[PDB]
């Protein structure tokens, strides 16, 4: 996806 999985 985008900043929803990793962007942590």
């Amino acid at each position: 996806f985008s900043x929803l999985s990793l962007c942590a």
